[PDB]
């Protein structure tokens, strides 16, 4: 038993880290067979992140101005484009580490592993969730730039994240393998709002379920309307509770044996009473981080 | 910026995950070289862990007893040999994912990485402290047996931990690699008394230096003496800070400009005197798994 914050193994995705250089700025890049995807501000200067145009900087440069290094290894670089806000540097060379990988664009509230890299190497794994606002509050440095979040589905690895910048917040913005940033962003150092960022509901049900899988009960007690809890949930900025997420809460119901709705209604009182200096699961708030589907890979130990 | 509790990169660790299976009893072990090691109550039924002799239980056990599967792949065993807690099985094949490694035994308070296995096959990688008392709070199911801990030290893999055991507080204990338990335990299903655990002081004042770090400065204030504050901390059950934890503080002391004394102080207004509702790093509670090199890892980004 215990519940953690798991990460997926990082071990499939530590084979595709790169490091690109170009002029002098250095960030981090993912080589799936012969092309190394990367940050296209890599091209930018301290200057041209003010405001850079994109085309015009790329113009002036060439597949020789492109240093790969894949470890001590240094790739051939034999062409370039850019696709929306990430750069793909097609190399002569063909990742002989390549997992069985897909590229996916995940939902607000869907969680995913990050393997923090500086120059190429790793150096740490998280696991963490996708504002609904569409940041992460993540643990990046300058340099930082280019790691990829993933989820891993059996020796499948699902790349759904690249990370691009900071915001003056502190948090982080990023976008999709193909370039589309999650969010109103824009890789641009300038003043940018992230929004009202609310509480994944559907994961706060999922991991009190796993506190009664766990021993942790204190919290259950009534019941209540889908409707009526919903706006609980609004005056406490919790995204509202649709009935897929009701759904997708069914095998967490049935093994727990607690209804959805009884359990919606010991968060409401948990939301309206506090936790009068008590824990759930060592943490003295609500953790909505774990999606159900993270409930019960590690409940059960999926491989 | 930002401070997540970050594992370490389980890529070279996954490695050397085999499935080990004797009997019918089947945990993790760990192929390094050709010697697979595993906990040694793999040889025991679930009649013979209520009291297991364990020399007596492996005599009547030969080399084609244990089924040693590394992936599809299928080790012939040589031989065997019992280290106080762990089997030592030879093999015919060496491993050629053996990575730098050493065998080394934390002291408490430290932390390490746990790749969660079951099969062989990896499932998670989370974090976690050696409690004082010699125990992890960490996710373990039926056959997570035999999952390591470890630390990277720049392409050296330090394994300093193997799960065994859950105890009936729902708790886990386990070993160094040369079989000696962490703490008064034995491979067996018994009632055993964890001690009463502390709080690693020297952890929960790297963790408010990492908070000063990332901006959140709110509980700064006062001095006070090492003696005085160890008087505050034994009555919260805090473990007494020495002179050597001020030491081992002072980079955080010195980039931070707060010296550790002010700090201590900080702390003891904070144990005095609750938390006020607020948060610290978007915890509720003072965070002890981070060792004080812990946060300069992440703060430095150490690859
Ligand atoms: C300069 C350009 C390129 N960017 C980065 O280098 N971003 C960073 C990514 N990760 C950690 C960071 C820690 C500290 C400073 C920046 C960090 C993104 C960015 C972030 C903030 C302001 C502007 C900006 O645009
Ligand atoms: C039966 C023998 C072998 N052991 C395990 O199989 N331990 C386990 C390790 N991890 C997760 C577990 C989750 C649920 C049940 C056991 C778990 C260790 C052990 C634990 C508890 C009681 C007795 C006992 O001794």
């Amino acid at each position: 038993s215990g519940f953690r914050k798991m990460a997926f193994p990082s071990g499939k995705v530590e084979g595709c880290m790169v490091q690109v250089t170009c002029g002098t700025t250095t960030l981090n890049g993912l080589w799936l067979d012969d092309v190394v995807y990367c940050p296209r501000h890599v091209i930018c200067t301290s200057e041209d992140m003010l405001n850079p145009n994109y085309e015009d900087l790329l113009i002036r440069k060439s597949n020789h101005n492109f240093l790969v290094q894949a470890g001590n290894v240094q790739l051939r670089v034999i062409g370039h484009s850019m696709q929306n806000c990430v750069l793909k540097l097609k190399v002569d060379t063909a990742n002989p580490k390549t997992p069985k990988y897909k590229f996916v664009r995940i939902q607000p509230g869907q969680t995913f592993s990050v393997l923090a890299c500086y120059n190429g190497s790793p150096s740490g794994v998280y696991q963490c969730a996708m504002r609904p606002n569409f940041t992460i509050k993540g643990s990046f440095l300058n340099g930082s730039c280019g790691s990829v979040g993933f989820n891993i589905d059996y020796d499948c690895v699902s790349f759904c994240y690249m990370h691009h910048m900071e915001l003056p917040t502190g948090v982080h913005a990023g976008t999709d393998l193909e370039g589309n940033f999650y969010g109103p962003f824009v890789d641009r150092q300038t003043a940018q709002a992230a929004g009202t960022d609310t509480t994944i509901t559907v994961n706060v049900l999922a991991w009190l379920y796993a506190a009664v899988i766990n021993g942790d009960r204190w919290f259950l007690n009534f019941t209540t309307t889908l409707n009526d809890f919903n706006l609980v949930a609004m005056k406490y900025n919790y995204e509202p509770l649709t009935q897929d997420h009701v759904d997708i809460l069914g095998p967490l119901s049935a093994q727990t044996g607690i209804a959805v709705l009884d359990m919606c209604a010991s968060l409401k009182e948990l939301l309206q009473n506090g936790m009068n200096g008590r824990t759930i699961l060592g943490s003295a708030l609500l953790e909505d981080e774990f999606t159900p589907f993270d409930v019960v890979r590690q409940c059960s130990g999926v491989t």
